């Protein structure tokens, strides 16, 4: 199955990253944010899909409840990749002031996408800590 990727220098405040595959809404992650409490643009957490297998669409669910539910990236991006260096955006996404707790970003592929890694990115700093709760895709 994919394996969770994000970006190194977070560090788990409460919570486990396998509770992001688990398949529950209800059990996710809070991660610290180093750089003074910020996630810079660019930090980012997704799958890495084993091999080049053709996606019909992700379901990511971002914060979580109670402790952190405020912790969410106001901008970010979903996007894909073969290398894990080279990156091709699918969609971006403005959620500035939206309400804290979990919120489920679910797209589906009209045309299929053949992908290695998919990922949520930051597009803009925020000076927060980071909750999640789920990443899957669908083929
Ligand atoms: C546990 C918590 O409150 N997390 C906060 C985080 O807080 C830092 C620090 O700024 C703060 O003064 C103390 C107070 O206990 O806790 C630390 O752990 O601050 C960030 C940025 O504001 C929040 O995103 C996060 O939720
Ligand atoms: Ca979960």
């Amino acid at each position: 199955n994919p394996s969770l990727i994000r970006s190194e220098s977070w560090q788990v405040y409460e919570g486990n990253e396998a509770n992001l595959l688990d398949g529950d809404d209800n059990t996710g992650v809070w991660y610290k944010t180093l750089n003074g409490d910020t996630s810079l643009a660019g930090e980012f957490i997704g799958l890495d899909l084993g091999k080049e297998i053709k996606l019909d669409g992700i379901r990511f669910v971002i914060g979580k409840n109670g402790g952190g539910s405020s912790d969410k990236w106001n901008k970010f991006k979903l996007e894909y990749s073969l290398d894990n260096e080279s990156w091709t955006t699918i969609k971006e996404y403005d959620k500035t002031g939206a309400p804290a707790g979990k919120d489920v970003i679910e797209e589906s592929f009209e045309t299929p996408i053949s992908a290695k890694y998919i990922r949520l990115t930051n597009m803009e700093n925020i000076n927060k800590w980071l909750t999640f709760s789920e990443f899957a895709i669908v083929s």
